[PDB]
């Protein structure tokens, strides 16, 4: 952890390559170590700064990568490996970026003085083919059989580690996920749960926003503050014929008798607003909704009025589910299915209070509540969604296996065992790598007594056909056995990719022991290089 | 590899010429050596940099030439030799630029102290005339006879060397090429396969996009997300008479009764959209397609709506093959031949999902899939197209001969043998050159044991009438014989030009041992020179 | 450990005082923490630097204080507390400077917001009066009864911690100390053992230099290299009447017959050298000993010749013990008692070989040998003398008590127990301090499992009348009981002063919560202050 900000020298690149890979390793190793420090289950506090700003976080890889802009043409290159795994999000991903970013060390050294990494590549991919193999239950103990609600609590156990409730915030965020799982489109489900928490006086326990938040606004001023039970209406954008389309080129040539034309236009919108009231719906929602004159009419006929630009609310409204496919200009009578009539609990916390009525229908619902205040909540608020979203992707079929709890430590003994097959070169850097896949679940260990490997022999005991699980950090050092929350992950899948991102990136990260460049500008401002 | 960035001195040129050619040789030799390092079958990693940017690559000449902007008025001059060969693309081209860029050394020295290279020119061209001669089968072993699918796998063996699948990504990319070969226009075939890979969650094995991708868009918001089996429609650009053409100069002079004119215009587009629906086609595609009012009508009558600027998609659509030659303004009923009705598998990966139905017809189809993520994929994605495209050009007759696998090493012994003809000067720099054409296939060798020439005597054994093939780098050192993938190239043609680009450029690269210039500005900013 | 080199600001002092004491505490605490890190039994490596120099060390306080020249007018002030205790040297002293430098923290806070430390002073001194009390055996277990050779090995167990021989270098250095103890003048004993180690080829086990090294020189060139058994002689400085005393003012006025005066003068010294040989002694030692002419005579009559300035060797010679009280000018026959005749083992290692014969007499002998090479030896060489010297001072009567091994942890429980006496203010910062004297023996602990206090409850068990001892750091965590080398110190005395240096310095270190100065120059170069 020296050489502050990539030591800040070597301004715009040059020089020779065979010491540069060792340089690439140095650059990749340092950023991998700083992240490793309290990341994943270690997870806690990583302090941030900048010139006037804030980014407190824990267990998040995208956030750490959001930063340290460049510092060497090696750090940026491997930000993407985390980024590639970031697609199909999670937090256990970057912890896996650490496992990949580590063995490459015993691998870069490896056969010290050999130009052919071409052997090591055959190995990592082989470990991945073994990965698809271990995807099929290798755990045996938990297997896949357990209540799904269990796997749900498991994600709540991890949360974002820095979780306020070291326990059951669980099924709160989960029921909304249990609803979200019914949608199962792969993304529209994470779109409904989307948005907030907090926005309430004080802190404490609150959650769900049951069936519909869908809007953000105290709703424009007339009396949104009043009129409880406004009713079912679902007009999502009234616009007026403000005497504009026109531009005419020339219009209203003759003087005097304009006393009609002025009154008639206000009249034209008053009739269209009276007919919309005929629906007996009343509530108005609208981005471009200002119709001031026939708004006062709408005030009499439609509880209140609203005024501006939230489109995501309309898509969120498509989730409110009031059939709002067709809404252009005039006359549509058939659709109005959005919930019941009870609306807007007024003035708590501040600014705006908005959540719609509920006439039961499971999905396409929102998810946000008072919970806790902004900064302390920002982190617990998001991590729990990552908890609700990642589980949502894997909950579907195609997978069965207990994760974590060193299920990996011996998955790797199998990898070391396959080394029995004499040829993948000889060294079986595939196996030598396996050794690391065995050392990493231990890097996770963090501490317990002091350092480690004391507990590794402990894991070796009882797995021949027994199975791995339970290794924990809480005061009680759990060798193996039940409800230590094992490896919370089952959805164990993420390892499938956590294993792959390694083999692909780590290979082209190496074998690249040439030049390291003396690059001419493609970006700016650059020109010439200095060193020779 | 010294003198960083052309040593960065000699700002704007001057001085005397007879040491300058040696200077041109130095400049051409250095850039040729840096590229030679792990290029072609050596192929692996060449590290890049710049001021904020990325260009990872392997086996590509255009990319290396994209860079090192100038560094001497000699480097730029010979970037074009690679560039000239780059037309009719490939990767084996720049490896051939290395063979040409090498002997010129034993040739610049050659008859040390002779002003007449005029002899050497007669030689290189003679080697080229021999090139058209060896185009006719000299291999004998493979000859031309073998399954064409074999030559296809051969290209997949090379790929871009840094290939993830050191094997059968083959016929996947090939069937699309087998279709592409039916088109055989020389370029429109490479236009169909054109575009992407990735754009999917995770990585792994996927390919083809069978008959039609043709579009890029989630298709504008109404409900492109829904309506599976939207149907055959092929409207590729609906525009509206937005009351504009006009400008009038003056229009709509009189007031009041405009209640008709406003309603009538919206009416004018509603009838034209209702008639287009009569086609019972429904799906809409359009660059300049926004018709908001009669779009809501189109929403009711045409599943969804789209909105902006992708022209290449229309040419890609000409490949979808829905007869879209005529599409201006109004009323055309006869054409609608584009595939079936099944469309858009929604929301995977992210942003947009778009691939059209399939009612069988071989060509004019797309080629892109999830494959792997952006940076790791960018390179494997492109190299495989270069694999699909270069093979496509040569496959159409006029050629028969096994390539690579040192078929060249002895092609050159023939060149050394012709040296029997006493006069082309005497030295037969044509032959002395041949010697290099013999040394280069060895420069390819890369290493095996250590250095080389150990295996050259190995190639000499068994070729008098036996034939050359099989020299490989994988652990098993193959002297000659079958399925070592021989010289994957047959299409052997590329050598025809790889041989020519040399003779032309290398001659005017030399004989240019004068001035080296003291140039006055033609570009900017330059003026005066400093050195005397 | 921030604010590099006293943060390097506040150039020449100024400002207000009540935040300055907290500033003094900060300055004293930081230097006390950096030293605490691996000092005393923790003891190992503290890295040094400078502009071209070396100072590797361990367990030494004077060395750390030799450095960090100033950094605040607080650091320098308390360098002396270590320095005051440095008189009557040892290494356990600065470890005790850490114990004193620590509680002042719970004491500076203490009664948070009280101007009267006058209470705390009554306490520290009271702890010291208790110190003279615990000097009388409180241990009980070892008491004082054990072989003195045991206490000797104890010091060899500590050595300087970084000891090569984690064991019996003991009685080697000790026999010389057993001899040194017979002298017992309080300092002349440490003067005999004084000087070196190393100065031999290679490394390994060697020691003692038995009875006499006393000189350093290959002895001037004639043949010191030869003549084994040179014999007993002890002339320690022959000077010649080089025709000088004179200056005359005028002399030798007349010419020619000077053939006598020249020969007669050389004659004058030849007779005085012939008479000195009559002693049948032969060996010559001399600072100002060059007598070139009657040196050739001395060469014939006295094995060899010597030539320059080592006075400490003469005092070391007074220890060789050849009666050399009177040695001016001429004729003294009575004295010659220095050992036997065997001298100088020639040419090993390099430069000079010199150690005199041995005709038995216990003390006034030297102590240096080949041992190990310079830098690795410098540290082990000195620490072992500190081992031989500190034990030498305390071995005399007036003391009896087992030291270390937490004998202190409960000595302090007694201090906490005396807190029973209700008044020394109330808080009994004397007791609150005791608490720290209890926490410090634990700061010593270093680690064992992790952190500490886990073993403190372990010490509490079995001391009511049982006694404390054995707490160790080696793999076997020893709660209490025998041969863990207990607290090696008995000579337990050093604590007597280690306890006192605290009470005196810590008091005037505090109560000094005013000004902190805005000083005008007394040193240089200074003038004016900047801040207001």
């Amino acid at each position: 952890m020296s050489q502050q900000p990539g030591v800040l020298p070597e301004n715009m690149k040059r020089y020779m390559g065979r010491d540069a890979q060792r340089m690439n390793i140095l650059a990749g190793r340092i950023i991998a170590e700083t992240v490793r420090s309290t990341l994943g289950p270690k997870g806690m506090d990583k302090m941030l700064v900048d010139d006037l700003g804030d980014v407190v976080v824990t267990n998040d890889g995208v956030t750490i990568l959001r930063e340290m802009s460049v510092e060497h043409p090696a750090a940026k290159m491997l930000i993407e490996v985390a980024k590639t795994q970031e697609k199909e999000v999670g937090d256990g991903t970057t912890t896996a970026v650490v496992v990949a970013g580590e063995l490459l060390r015993k691998a870069e050294e490896l056969l010290d003085q050999n130009v052919h990494p071409t052997i090591v590549v055959k190995g990592y991919q082989a470990a991945a083919q073994k990965a698809q193999e271990l995807l099929k239950t290798i755990a045996c103990e938990v297997g896949a059989q357990d209540k799904e609600i269990l796997t749900k609590i498991a994600m709540t156990s991890i949360t974002g580690k820095g979780a306020e409730k070291a326990k059951e915030k669980l099924a709160e965020i989960i029921v909304e996920a249990v609803s979200a799982v019914v949608d199962d489109e792969g993304k529209v489900d994470k779109d409904l749960i989307k948005i907030e928490k907090k926005s309430g006086a004080s802190i404490d326990d609150t959650e769900l926003i049951k069936g519909v938040l869908v809007d953000k606004e105290r709703v424009s001023a007339q009396m949104p503050k009043k009129v409880t039970d406004a009713k079912i209406a679902l007009l999502n954008c009234a616009i007026e014929i403000k005497e504009t389309e026109t531009d005419a080129e020339i219009r209203i040539t003759d003087p005097a008798k304009l006393m009609e034309f002025i009154e008639q236009e206000e009249k034209m919108l008053k009739d269209m607003v009276a007919e919309i009231k005929a629906s007996g719906a009343n509530v108005l929602f609208c981005q471009k909704g200002i119709d001031d004159l026939a708004q006062h009419y709408l005030a009499k006929e439609g509880i209140v009025a609203a005024r501006r630009v939230k489109k995501s609310d309309m898509e969120k409204l498509a989730k409110a589910t009031g059939a709002n496919v067709i809404t252009n200009i005039k006359d549509l009578s058939a659709q109005d299915l959005g919930d019941a009539g009870l609306v807007e609990e007024r003035k708590i916390s501040g600014d705006s209070m908005i959540f719609v009525e509920e006439c039961k229908h499971p999905k396409a619902v929102t998810m946000l509540i008072r919970g806790t205040t902004e900064h302390v909540i920002e982190e617990v608020a998001r991590a729990v969604d990552d908890a609700v979203g990642v589980v949502g992707c894997t909950i579907e079929d195609g997978r069965i296996v207990s994760g974590g709890g060193s299920t990996e430590v011996e998955l790797s003994m199998k990898l070391r065992e396959y080394a029995e097959g004499i040829s993948g070169r000889e060294q079986l850097a595939v196996r030598a790598f396996a050794d690391a896949l065995e050392v990493i679940p231990r890097t996770l260990a963090e501490n317990a007594g002091l350092d480690a490997i004391e507990i590794l022999v402990k894991v070796r005991a009882a797995h021949a056909s027994n199975g791995n699980k339970c290794a924990g950090l809480n005061v009680f050092t759990g060798a193996v056995e039940d409800m230590c929350e094992n490896g919370v992950v089952e959805p164990l899948r993420v390892k499938t990719q956590a294993i792959q991102s390694a083999a692909e990136s780590t290979e082209m990260l190496l074998r690249i022991d040439d030049v390291i460049a003396a690059e001419k500008l493609r970006g700016a401002p650059d020109m010439g290089d200095m060193g020779g």
